[PDB]
């Protein structure tokens, strides 16, 4: 990789989150979203390392702080779509061609830290909240498919979630040290997805009834010692990290158990690997991996930039020297972006 390109937003504001559209054709504009202070903007990555500015959505309360984005697509037209969310805790849909909201979701008692769309169905959307709950959404038929807390869920703030492969299950992490998994394809789950497809309101005068799911299918707080802030499957394996400068690897249960024979009792976890590195010991830091998941990229507080290939290189420029908060790579993998607690943008070609 070589730095092509840099740029600074105008708000002066730290950029927490950075994403492309892995949903765009080939031969169609190569777009990615950033999202900082009260806005997110949209960029269009050309030849010769060329990042031209397409448009913006900045926020009618001042003191809104864009935390999350997330792309998905029209069920019906396939066009993209994208979910934005942060402090003010709303959900908000934004149509990308004129960057205006087409609709917005209240309903977390507190700020949103991360917006995950399903990877079969595109009108599922999952949020996780300092309010200590997940929450699964029906973006369709605006409903609210089921909350995921309560009694044995997160204790404290919840950072992160990733679906698996399939869409079969969820990890979510936070600040209580804990890692917890939410099965989604029990006969509870699947029928209330159904049903939620079936609901409209103008056909009815009751409300559409959301599930209260008080316990997940697994639990551990014996990977890390601090916040975990960033949690994604490899397979049927976890990485996930806290501020104690490592990626871990592990797996529920002994060395030979299968994912799927985990009962929600299991005791034991298996270390498999670590990706340890330096500088990167501050809160809300994440990691990012590549769409064919063969590349892993991390920014730490200094502006340096690490990429492991997983089938370690250090990038760095001598006038990037602020927190680097997330990577996003293009759908090819031949463009790396990195964003920053300056305002800054930096694009990395391969
Ligand atoms: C410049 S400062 O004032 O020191 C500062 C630093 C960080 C944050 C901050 C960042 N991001 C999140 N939330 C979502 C997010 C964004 C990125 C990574 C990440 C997460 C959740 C896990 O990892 N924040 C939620 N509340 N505060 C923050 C706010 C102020």
């Amino acid at each position: 990789f070589k730095c092509v390109n840099s740029l600074k937003e105008d708000h002066n504001q730290p950029l927490f989150g950075v994403q492309f559209n892995w949903h765009s054709k080939e031969g169609d504009p190569l777009v990615f979203a950033t999202v900082g202070s009260n806005r997110v903007t949209l960029y269009e990555c050309h030849s010769q390392g060329e990042i031209r500015l397409l448009q913006s959505y900045v926020d009618a309360d001042a003191d809104e702080n864009f935390y999350t984005c997330a792309w998905t697509y029209d069920s019906n037209t396939s066009h993209p779509l994208l979910a934005v969310a942060g402090s003010r805790g709303i959900i908000r849909i934004i149509n990308p061609i004129t960057m205006q909201c087409i609709k917005h979701y209240v309903g977390h008692g507190n700020a949103i830290n991360e917006l995950k769309f399903h990877p079969r169905d595109p009108n599922l959307l999952l949020s996780v909240s300092k309010d200590h709950a997940l929450r699964l959404w029906n973006i369709q038929t605006d409903t609210l498919v089921a909350i995921f807390g309560g009694v044995e869920g997160h204790r404290d703030e919840v950072l992160s979630a990733d679906y698996d492969l399939l869409g079969e299950k969820i990890m979510s992490c936070g600040m209580d040290h804990s890692l917890k998994l939410w099965r989604i394809n029990s006969k509870r789950m699947m029928n209330a997805i159904k049903e939620s497809y079936d609901y409209n309101p103008n056909k009815t005068n009751r409300p559409f009834i959301s599930q209260k799911i008080h316990f997940p299918d697994f639990s551990t707080r014996d990977i890390h010692r601090n916040y975990v802030d960033c949690v994604r499957w490899l397979g049927d394996l976890i990485l996930s990290k806290s501020c104690e400068n490592a990626i871990v690897c592990w797996k529920p249960g002994k060395m030979e158990d299968d994912i799927d024979k985990i009962k929600p009792s299991e005791s034991n976890v298996t270390i498999l690997g670590r990706f340890d590195y330096s500088q990167c010991d501050i809160w809300y830091m994440r990691f990012s991996m590549d769409f064919w998941q063969k590349m892993l990229a991390l920014g730490n507080q200094v502006g340096k930039l690490y990429v492991w290939d997983l089938e370690c290189t250090t990038l760095t420029h001598h006038k990037c020297g602020a927190a680097i908060r997330q990577t996003s790579f293009s759908r090819d993998s031949s463009i790396l972006i990195a964003v920053c607690d300056d305002a800054s943008i930096w694009r990395w070609d391969r």
